[PDB]
């Protein structure tokens, strides 16, 4: 079945807000957020629910928009880098798992062109 999601918070580690990772949250992840391909890449995938038997053999760390948001919201993250990161794995789990030419392989594409042109324009 499913794993428990990633961590979204981590009492050990501090914080802080930078604009960087205000523009993650509230430019970047808001509108890939928005994007119509985006459902599939809000929570966690559910093996489960979408009946995928080996996708927790075959993806051993996945990433999802839902933890992401969460992760921007709590401040859990402390470098700007470990949340283009995780939207990367997230990107290359999609890859990884489905094939050339899926739906959701298209989906992934484009909210992964959208991703690079608003990182593009992350302040200094």
């Amino acid at each position: 079945m499913n794993p428990p999601p990633p961590e979204t918070s981590n009492p050990n580690k501090p914080k802080r807000q930078t604009n960087q990772l205000q523009y993650l949250l509230r430019v970047v992840l808001k509108t890939l957020w928005k994007h119509q391909f985006a459902w599939p890449f809000q929570q966690p995938v559910d093996a489960v629910k979408l009946n995928l038997p080996d996708y927790y053999k075959i993806i051993k760390t996945p990433m999802d928009m839902g933890t992401i948001k969460k992760r921007l919201e709590n401040n859990y993250y402390w470098n700007a880098q470990e949340c283009i990161q995780d939207f990367n794995t997230m990107f290359t789990n999609c890859y990884i798992y489905n094939k050339p030419g899926d739906d959701i392989v298209l989906m992934a594409e484009a909210l992964e062109k959208l991703f690079l042109q608003k990182i593009n324009e992350l302040p200094t």
